[PDB]
């Protein structure tokens, strides 16, 4: 209730090997399903802290109410807070109140539109890992979310940007990028997740290339205040 | 026609395989060897184009005056000139007047906060290639200069950011990043160039890993209005 209100949509992440849902990404929405950008547009510098806290409690509260028993992935605001130990208490308290294990919460980090801070994000990531949270680098291969992040700290998961996934079955350059990045992730013991999968052709190439966790319209669109079920076409095909 | 004046320093790029000097990067300086940042700090949106053009002509003219016979590498300003012949003619004319071959000029592209027009950088790169210029992605593995660029267009050279090079002989994560990136560059028929090499230990790992083109204080610092000679410690053969 920081001048405005909002809620969450949820989008499944699928394990294409086991054909089970690994979890859901929480995606901020307006009360009448207005887009995430229109909500985040209302966030200013005096909002960052309070807005980020509301996102986590809303996602946890909604996911618990909806009966989510797999992972809950929450986007971490790009700049926002410096100190990592203080006001995470409200996240820990919410997780306790809704009986949602910390180990089932993943935070997605996409650096910023800022310079070579990186040591800023690193200590946040390593502190969250120390409490039991899962961590992901988001939008890998776009913007400031790249190899510079990976060089200084490693998350549990790397979500590869949809720009690199698009039409990968037909794009030899994207094929070479992904094959070498998958070997990199394997060397670093990082689990890849392909984001923005829109067609069976992308899915099949990515699955053959070794990706298991995937997300995208091909599986299910984000669901307003709900947990969407997943497309049956991928599990048989 | 600019409010201020400046000149260039030059820093050699070495080929550790052929043991020859590949070329020199031109680095903008003030008339009294003031730093590049102090010069570029005076550039605003009403300056970007003209400043970028002056840098090119000054680098070409000085390199010619100093008798440069290898490649000349020139930085392209983030969000500089427009898509087509936006007076690249003045660059062609200067190269001709100073009898500097077009194929010996390389332009370095370092993106910084471009998200919208994707073919914007691509069309400049493909047009310059069509004129005979060499092209490089600069600072690969930092800022907005990452895998997203490589996916949609490929330059002749990729300069890997010094952040990825630093202490690589002792850094297992940076070794894996570089090993897998070197294989990617080879798959894309792109020549790698390791930037910011500061010690023999970094040089030795990079050479054993297959890197040929290198740049850094280990070889020579930039020389104000001069072409520095290269470190005798490696050049003894
Ligand atoms: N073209 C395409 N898009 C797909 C596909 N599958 C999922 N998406 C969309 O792509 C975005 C993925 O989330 P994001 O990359 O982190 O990009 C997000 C995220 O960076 C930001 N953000 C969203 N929710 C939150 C939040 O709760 N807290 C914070 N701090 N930031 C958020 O807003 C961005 C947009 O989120 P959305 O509008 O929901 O758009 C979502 C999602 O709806 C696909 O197959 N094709
Ligand atoms: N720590 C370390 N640094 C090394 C080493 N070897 C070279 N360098 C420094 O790192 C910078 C390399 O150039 P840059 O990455 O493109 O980064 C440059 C470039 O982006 C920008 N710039 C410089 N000259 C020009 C120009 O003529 N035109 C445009 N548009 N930008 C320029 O200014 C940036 C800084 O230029 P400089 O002050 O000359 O700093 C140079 C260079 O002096 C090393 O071994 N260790
Ligand atoms: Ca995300
Ligand atoms: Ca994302
Ligand atoms: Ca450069
Ligand atoms: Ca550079």
């Amino acid at each position: 209730s920081l001048d405005f209100d909002f809620t969450m949509a949820f989008q499944p992440i699928v394990n294409c090997r086991t054909k089970e849902i690994f979890g859901y990404e929480a995606l901020v929405r307006g009360l009448n399903n207005e887009s995430a950008y229109s909500v985040i547009s209302r966030v200013n510098e005096d909002n960052r802290y309070l807005f980020d806290q509301m996102c986590r409690v809303k996602a946890i509260a909604l996911a618990a109410k909806l009966g989510l028993t797999s992972k809950l992935s929450i986007n971490f605001l790009p700049n926002a807070i410096y100190v990592p130990e203080r006001c995470i208490r409200t996240t820990l308290e919410a997780a306790k109140r809704y009986q949602f294990p910390i180990e089932n919460i993943m935070f997605e980090f996409t650096e910023a539109e800022r310079v070579e801070d990186v040591n800023h994000i690193k200590r946040i990531v390593e502190y969250y890992k120390s409490l039991g949270f899962q961590t992901a680098i988001d939008d890998f291969g776009s913007g400031y979310s790249g190899l510079n992040l990976l060089a200084d700290f490693q998350t549990n998961i790397v979500k590869v940007d949809m720009g690199l996934i698009r039409n990968i079955h037909a794009d030899q350059v994207r094929q070479s990028i992904m094959k070498n990045c998958l070997k990199l992730f394997s060397d670093l013991n990082i689990q890849p997740l392909a984001e923005g999968v829109e067609s069976h052709a992308e899915f099949a190439w990515l699955k053959a290339a070794g990706v298991e966790l995937m997300q995208g319209y091909y599986f299910a669109k984000p669901g307003f205040e709900s947990l969407p079920s997943v497309n049956p076409e991928f599990s048989e095909a």
